[PDB]
């Protein structure tokens, strides 16, 4: 179903702490895309011109450099089932199972709001990344349409800090101008 005027102001960084719920690793259950292939090859570019128009003090380019920034990545893909994630790096392939490890709730600089859902590889030595945190717009238990994830292996403490880099993923059918479509009204 879609989306509550509750769920609809979450999603703008909106919403009471006191309805943040616990999520499972099934909402995120499937195979899914990096966006930055797409910001690479200029077909986001109607996405930042958006922006860009919408706002004066913004610029294209700039508003582009921070989603470059934001979505580098070369892990092009990421699958999702039964506890396990699977991370494929170019030709390198990873998988762990993970543990829930709970959610944090950010205020950014901004003055908007997040939360971040926390997972954990305990099998320590494995090549996919020890900590995982997820963020997607959701505050309670809802299947993601799309999803950035912070990927590190010093500590969840430490990833909890990153705000730069936010690789990006989006359902793996999906083509180009449909991300585009999603990322324009939703």
């Amino acid at each position: 179903a879609p989306m509550t005027e509750v769920e609809q102001k979450a999603a703008a960084g909106v919403f009471d702490d006191a309805n943040v719920r616990d999520r499972a690793l099934t909402d995120w259950d499937g195979m899914w895309q990096s966006v930055y292939p797409y910001l690479v090859s200029g077909e986001l570019d109607p996405v930042f011109r958006q922006k860009a128009k919408k706002d004066p003090e913004k610029t294209f380019e700039d508003i582009k450099a921070y989603y470059r920034k934001g979505y580098v990545t070369n892990v092009e893909t990421i699958g999702i089932e039964n506890g396990v994630i699977e991370f494929h790096r170019d030709n390198n392939v990873a998988s762990c199972k993970y543990n829930y490890a709970g959610y944090k709730i950010l205020t950014y600089a901004s003055g908007k709001k997040g939360v971040r859902y926390l997972f954990e590889c305990k099998d320590a030595n494995s090549k996919a990344p020890k900590y995982v945190q997820f963020s997607d717009h959701i505050i309670a238990p809802r299947k993601s349409a799309h999803f950035h994830i912070f990927m590190g292996n010093t500590s969840q403490q430490a990833l909890l800090q990153e705000m730069e880099n936010w690789p990006t993923y989006y359902p793996y059918q999906l083509k180009a101008n449909e991300v585009v479509d999603e990322m324009l009204h939703h």
